[PDB]
DNA sequence: GGGGGAAGGACTA
DNA sequence: CATAGTCCTTCCCCC
């Protein structure tokens, strides 16, 4: 199998650079201003000019400002990035039918039937990079290998504006030399737990009692790392299997005023439909988190399929039913979609 | 056997 | 609640 992975480089910040070219070359830091007080919140993504000085994903905005007081700090514009992202995903759609959109900034293409080998996979990666740069002026990094995991690792290694193939032999080498912390889906907490079991490489998970490994990190992650270590990993590039897809936004002030709530609910729906993409729900649940943090929800099933605009109007009715049946103010409001058609 | 929902955990998917 | 959101983990009801 030949898998080609694409990640859009320092995406939120790059998009901002594209919408305002004067920012290029200067440190740029997109942040999620949490609203608790001036500069509360954490950095979402920073460009490389900012990473040079340690400003990066997840550190407090207040700290970023101490290290780089004169950088350009911008608020998160999730909607803008989703729109720019969907267009890029549409371009990727031209290169393969088997595509798996993983998040707003990345996707996997199974190109097993479009190319005969890595040399051709590589030329295709350059084509793709050139297409996106041409259409949207956004640089991306391509990772190519025998499965999803190694294709992503290659992009992580080659970024930004890069391309890299990890052939079968290097896969065998990496299974032995790759810090476990660098494996997709594996974060710090799990990394630390394994360090403590004296595990630092994929290969290491092959010399420990499965039940001892499972006991520390869960069955799913234990099988996972193991199937990789045995170069036995092979999961299809399939549209992800999801129970429900939703979004819950925290409002600025608790409320029970139908008109005041609406906007937030709609932003929730908007975002939700962007995340649903081709998937079509039959069920919609409106979800409210009350002032005292209780969860209240009212849903409805539609034998046909729920269009975005129908979700807009049917949710409002569900929201009204909630207000009539619970007199508490609402703090957070959102929606959930489930039971998809095939 | 596994869908799928509740509530807390871990990853940036 | 106390960086937010997304997705994962564990457990239990239920088909
Ligand atoms: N600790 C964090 N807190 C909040 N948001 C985070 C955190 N880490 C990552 N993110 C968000 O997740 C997205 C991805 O960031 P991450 O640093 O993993 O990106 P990456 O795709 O590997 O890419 P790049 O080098 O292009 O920025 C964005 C932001
Ligand atoms: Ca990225
Ligand atoms: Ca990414
Ligand atoms: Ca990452």
């Amino acid at each position: 199998m030949i898998v080609l992975f694409v990640d859009f480089d320092y995406f939120y910040a790059q998009v901002e650079e594209v919408l305002n070219p004067s920012l290029k070359g200067k440190p740029v830091v997109v942040c999620v201003f949490s609203g608790r007080f001036e500069d509360s919140g954490a950095v979402a993504t920073a460009n490389y000019e900012a990473r040079k000085f340690g400003v990066k994903a997840g550190i407090p905005i207040v700290e970023a400002k101490k290290i780089l007081p004169n950088a350009v700090y911008l608020p998160m514009r999730k909607e803008v990035y989703q729109q720019v992202s969907s267009r890029i995903m549409n371009l990727l759609r031209e290169y393969s039918e088997k595509i798996e959109i993983a998040s707003i900034d990345e996707a996997y293409l199974d190109i097993s039937d479009k190319v005969r080998d890595y040399r051709e996979a590589y030329n295709l990666g350059l084509e793709i990079k050139n297409k996106i740069l041409e259409k949207e002026k956004i640089t991306v990094t391509v990772g190519i290998s025998k499965n999803k995991v190694f294709a992503k690792i290659a992009a992580d290694m080659a970024k930004p504006n890069g391309i890299k193939v990890i052939d079968d032999e290097e896969v065998k080498r990496l299974i032995r030399e790759l810090d476990i912390a660098d494996v997709p889906g594996i974060g710090n907490i799990t990394a630390e737990k394994l360090k403590k079991l004296g595990i630092n490489k994929l290969v290491d998970t092959l010399s420990i009692e499965f039940d001892k490994l499972k006991g520390m990190i869960g069955e799913a992650k234990a099988k996972y790392l193991i199937s990789l270590a045995r170069d036995e990993y092979n999961e299809p590039i399939r549209t992800r299997v999801r129970k429900s897809i939703g979004r819950i936004v925290t409002m600025k002030r608790n409320s029970r005023n139908l008109e005041e709530i609406k906007p937030y609910l709609f932003r929730a729906i908007e975002e939700s439909y962007y995340k649903l993409d081709k998937r079509i729900p039959k069920a919609i649940h409106v979800v409210a988190v009350t002032e005292d943090l209780d969860i209240v929800s009212r849903g409805r099933t539609f034998p046909h399929g729920i269009s975005k605009e129908t979700a807009y109007s049917e949710s409002v009715k569900l929201l009204q039913k909630i207000l009539e049946e619970d007199e508490r103010k609402i703090r957070r409001i959102g929606v959930r979609f489930s039971k998809f058609i095939e």
